[PDB]
């Protein structure tokens, strides 16, 4: 039993966009579940819109990973988001931040992201140091 | 309700590896890229190295992720991750598929392949370093 998730990398002068989960406390890349019928891209442009209020174009696929929370299995696809209309506003996360990507190392993020943090860094054109 | 599937591109002087689905009580006749379902617990890579071993008898290293697509059977949801397989040990033997072939990638245009593959045949060609 799987739940496919899509997530995007938006950048701003090097910094990356994470959002703070509402109802949990963790920071994460904007995105959400693929609904029945939609391509990953469609799901992501939609989630970016309803979470951020932006009209995003979905770029290259960067990474995929899996994670288990019990009998629950998530598959996350991460996509580079270069192009969008407007500026992201917090519609769903009780906070949004542009952070230095190095900060991920000491932000509370999904264990699914934590375990592949290095892969994420490369995908962002960076070095795990 | 979703089913993540992983699949590989192996290449041989330009040609690409496809296998023919077992002429059996399965969704057969169709040619497809070697691979299979992600089992519980495994990363996409683990699932694919494993599937390439059971289907082909090769020890493959899984390379860079090229493509992801989805497809519906109304109620059934298939998500397919395609990976570049550059390195492996041995030569592929027909173990699961009732036929294996190295084909000119162009031949995909007139091969019976999963609709999930045909809908994005153009994306596949690019991911293979070619032009549609
Ligand atoms: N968007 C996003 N989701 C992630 C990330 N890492 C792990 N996930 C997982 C946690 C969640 O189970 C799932 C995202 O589901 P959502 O919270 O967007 O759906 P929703 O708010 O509707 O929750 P619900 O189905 O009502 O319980 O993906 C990430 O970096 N970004
Ligand atoms: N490996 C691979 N699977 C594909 C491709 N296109 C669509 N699929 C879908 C169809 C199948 O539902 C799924 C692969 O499942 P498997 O054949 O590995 O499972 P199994 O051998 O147990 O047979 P079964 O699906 O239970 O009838 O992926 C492709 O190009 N390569």
């Amino acid at each position: 039993h799987w739940i496919p998730v899509v997530a995007g990398f938006l950048r701003k002068d090097g910094k990356i966009l994470v959002g703070q989960r509402p109802e949990a406390g963790q920071w994460e890349f904007p995105g959400g579940k693929i609904e029945n019928g939609e391509t990953p891209e469609e799901a992501l442009a939609r989630e970016l819109n309803e979470e951020l209020g932006i009209e995003a174009e979905v770029g290259e696929l960067k990474l995929a990973c899996t994670h288990s929370y019990g009998d629950v299995g998530i598959l996350i696809l991460f996509y580079e988001i270069l192009y969008w209309k407007g500026e992201p506003r917090a519609k769903h996360h009780m906070m949004l931040e542009w952070i230095h990507p190095e900060e991920l190392k000491h932000r509370n993020i999904p264990e699914a992201n934590r375990k592949i943090l290095h892969k994420i860094y490369k995908a962002l054109g960076l070095e795990w140091r």
